[PDB]
């Protein structure tokens, strides 16, 4: 019923993807994230398991539900006759990744490497569940800041994994690589792997290294930051230009910049205050 479910907060961000509310589940007064989404812009439709027709959103969201922590969990779904309603996990308190580079600008190392391997084990847990997110990014990533846990978000961008060429994208361009710049042809896990050097690159520079299509197709990166060697490395290594010469996952998570992670409750008690 909705209305009797859940008290409506105030908006937590808005866009083409649609509009998140902050929410209560009057039922036990769990936290929650109320996303509205209009039916006209959904350009991908999903097949649910007992035939019921949803945007992909909540296919993939259902796919990777899980107790694993690293991805938002959705908790309940409506359909209204011009919308859906998605009920998402909220942490208490939380601060979207984008903000908070926004307040604290470039991040140093030793919280870059943690926050980093986190949204890596996302990624892989997404991947491991047949997911494709298309949209990693800082906007895309909560910090549960009493545990130090990030979260991967919004998954209105993306799509079933396949190992064959996707030709079609609706993420963020200056996160996409440049084999769909110059092609609009790329792989599933070497485009998430290029997204993922930006989104590195963002956090150790304070912003992102290209703003342009003909940067993002010279792919020369340039360290406004001092950035450690191991560090500028594994970012120039995500960035290359041929899809095929990326690192995979586990040659990035291998990488020596990324060796002594901090756990997330550490990485809470030193650099989020907790
Ligand atoms: N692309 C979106 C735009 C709104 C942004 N705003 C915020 C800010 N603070 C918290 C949240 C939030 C809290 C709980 C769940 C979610 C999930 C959103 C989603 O899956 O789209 C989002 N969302 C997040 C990224």
């Amino acid at each position: 019923p909705l209305e009797s479910q859940y008290q409506v907060g105030p908006l937590l961000g808005s866009g083409g993807f649609g509009s998140v509310y902050s929410g209560i589940r009057v039922s036990d007064n769990l936290p929650v994230a109320i996303k509205h989404v209009e039916k006209d812009r959904i350009s991908d439709w999903g097949e649910l398991p007992n035939g019921t027709r949803v945007p992909m959103e909540v296919v993939l969201l259902k796919k990777v539900s899980s107790g694993f922590s690293g991805v938002i969990r959705l908790l309940d779904w409506f359909e209204r006759p011009d919308s859906f309603v998605l009920i998402l996990e909220r942490p208490e308190p939380v601060q979207d990744l984008f903000d908070f580079i926004t307040e604290r600008g470039a991040l140093q190392e030793e919280l870059a490497r943690s926050f980093f391997w986190q949204v890596l084990e996302a990624v892989r847990h997404c991947h491991n569940c047949g997911v494709l997110h298309r949209d990693i990014k800082d906007e895309n990533i909560l910090i549960d800041l009493n545990r130090g846990e990030l979260k991967l978000i919004d998954f209105g961008s993306g799509a079933l994994l396949k190992d064959t060429v996707y030709t079609d994208f609706d993420g963020t361009r200056v996160y996409s690589p440049p084999e769909w710049i110059r092609y609009h042809r790329y792989h599933g896990r070497s485009a998430a792997v290029w997204s993922l050097g930006i989104l590195l690159y963002d956090m150790v520079c304070g912003d992102i290294p290209f703003e342009h299509d003909e940067e993002i197709i010279r792919g020369q990166v340039f360290f406004r930051q001092r950035v450690s060697s191991e560090c500028q490395h594994l970012i120039r290594w995500c960035l290359a230009l041929r899809p095929s010469d990326r690192p995979t996952f586990e040659e990035i998570q291998n990488h020596p910049w990324m060796q002594d992670v901090l756990l997330p409750q550490e990485t809470a008690e030193i650099h989020l205050h907790s």
